[PDB]
């Protein structure tokens, strides 16, 4: 199938041509030459127009993918910036909740140093309260002691 | 582009009219040659370039589709990156907070502990200044002086 060779065009078109042949033989090289181009054009504007919208779409989804490689490219390096922020705030976040752990223990055992001291410097308030009438010089300066301020009582560094 | 269909045959009744003269059926003849060595020429190439076309859109086309759905799952592995990023991000900044927080804390603590111990230890020298008078509220005093803890 197909269209005729140009050779096989030029024979039938030299049968066609030739005097010697019986007129039925050439009206055979003219209906073949008919017959022939009929077909060939119609199958050459096919192939000529299904050709032209293979190259636009192809210039379509070509050029699409240009930018969707660029976008794909580009969600990578955030991912791999995503990743490098959440492990470096995990690792944040572990150590310092530990450090809470530490400092919590740590008011605990001075909570209870400080409750400790307190406790005896107001029972040492009462017993000097309950004694005031009697104006002894020892309990007044124990009693100036108990409710002096952090300002009237400086604590060395 | 190739001649008609129409003008193809006119052509044909040219090269086999006798009534014409020998120079028009001669032009007539190198019409249907050239045209059919030209055309017959560019059906081929079509027929290869649209076969090129088709196999290269069939690759162009496949790869369109992996990256776009590749895509697509990296949009949703960025977006649980970024999600468990602020997870940890605020969990970071809430424990820090709270470290702050309690420093500050250990830091009144110590001074205020330090502060008691102080006037205990002033309060313990005044009471053994006074020793010699044998004051029952004195000695009531330095035994919370000397009271251990429970």
């Amino acid at each position: 199938s197909g269209p005729l060779k140009p050779e096989e065009h030029e024979d039938i078109l030299n049968k066609l041509l030739d005097p010697e042949l019986a007129q039925s033989e050439r009206t055979e090289a003219l209906q073949q030459l008919r017959v022939n181009y009929g077909s060939f054009v119609s199958e050459y504007n096919d192939l000529t127009k299904e050709k032209s919208e293979f190259k636009l779409e192809l210039d379509d989804v070509t050029s699409n993918m240009e930018q969707i490689i660029k976008a794909k490219a580009n969600l990578e390096k955030m991912c791999r910036t995503l990743e490098d922020q959440m492990n470096e705030h995990r690792s944040k976040a572990e150590e310092t909740q530990r450090s809470v752990n530490d400092l919590t223990s740590q008011v605990e055992d001075l909570e209870k140093e400080r409750d400790f001291y307190f406790g005896k410097l107001r029972n040492i308030e009462l017993i000097c309260q309950e004694n005031e009438g009697e104006n002894d010089p020892v309990l007044q300066r124990i009693v100036d002691i108990l409710y002096a301020t952090d300002e009237g009582f400086v604590i060395p560094d």
